[PDB]
């Protein structure tokens, strides 16, 4: 069957612009985004409204079905995955280059709904290996410097260091 690994629920961001990147060791069917939380993906991801996914083996967008979008992947590649929050948009980079649709436009996905916020989130096929890296030493990250950091986006680790909550009895 296919691996779903999602960023634990509790650090879904609702606000603000994020990165993490997905290295695709292996350059077949994998698949990367942004989940919403406590969703069940048992879906190929993004085929409905729970995943915006970038599909790398066959260079599609996916969010409530499927469009050509960007190109696909060689093993070793490295996937950029941004999304501001604030202006409701998301972006992808293959080694740092900024992937477009058939429009010309570098905006994957815009104009969606924040809800419960979103998780990073990948599916990979049989023998795939691909491996999510959320930046918490952030010089293991590959492209940020190159896409991301100028642009002002934080690395999705940022905001898994906490581990504490508060509440007022
Ligand atoms: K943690």
């Amino acid at each position: 069957r296919f691996r779903i690994f999602r960023a634990e629920k509790t650090y879904a961001v609702k606000a603000g612009r994020w990165y993490f990147e997905f290295e695709a060791v292996t350059a077949g069917d994998m698949r990367v985004g942004w989940s919403r939380p406590g969703c069940q993906l048992d879906l190929e991801l993004g085929s409905d409204d729970r995943a915006f996914a970038f599909d790398g083996f066959k260079a599609q967008r996916w969010h409530q079905g499927n469009e050509h979008y960007g190109r696909s992947w060689q093993a070793g590649d490295v996937v950029g995955c941004m999304v501001d929050m604030n202006e409701h948009t998301m972006m992808f980079t293959l080694n740092g280059e900024i992937l477009l649709d058939d429009s010309g436009s570098e905006l994957a996905f815009k104009d969606f709904d924040v809800g419960d916020g979103f998780i990073p989130v990948c599916s990979l096929g049989v023998a795939q290996v691909g491996r999510m890296n959320f930046g918490k030493d952030v010089s293991t990250l590959k492209y940020f410097t190159i896409c991301g950091l100028q642009e002002g986006y934080e690395p999705f680790a940022v905001n898994t260091n906490r581990d504490i909550t508060m509440w007022l009895s």
